[PDB]
């Protein structure tokens, strides 16, 4: 678990995240898929952009981004009671999409970075670990559901 404290400044940043999710989301999927270019892939959809300019003007791109950190948003402010979202997300990633568990850390980890850049006196590293945390949280419960599907 994550403390109360913990809690409170995960979704303190949040709450920042959340003045232009769109901005934050746009940010956080290009860091992934030009860190991690096999991420990309798994996006029929996204498959075309090559360059991290064809990326930046993706309007379906960033509106993706809005649509997958909100579904994050619904989930950090459960502070861990998700079981209710956590498990149909599991399925479809592990059945419909094919995500391996490593590509949740990739996102996890552009999403720390993406955090840290833009909310640094909000995002301090006591506040960036607890982040972690939650994100870890999420990850490790998925991880569960895959191992009970068989998915590797
Ligand atoms: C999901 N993105």
């Amino acid at each position: 678990g994550l403390s109360d404290g913990e809690w409170q400044q995960v979704l303190n940043v949040w709450g920042k995240v959340e003045a232009d999710i769109a901005g934050h989301g746009q940010e956080v999927l290009i860091r992934l898929f030009t860190g991690h270019p096999e991420t990309l892939e798994k996006f029929d959809k996204f498959k075309h952009l090559k360059t991290e300019a064809e990326m930046k003007a993706s309007e379906d791109l960033k509106k993706h981004g809005t649509v997958v950190l909100t579904a994050l948003g619904g989930i950090l402010k459960k502070k861990g009671h998700h079981e209710a979202e956590l498990k149909p997300l599991a399925q479809s990633h592990a059945t419909k999409h094919k995500i391996p568990i490593k590509y949740l850390e990739f996102i996890s980890d552009a999403i720390i970075h993406v955090l840290h850049s833009k909310h640094p006196g909000d995002f301090g590293a006591d506040a960036q670990g607890a982040m972690t945390k939650a994100l870890e949280l999420f990850r490790n419960d998925i991880a569960a559901k895959y191992k009970e599907l068989g998915f590797q």
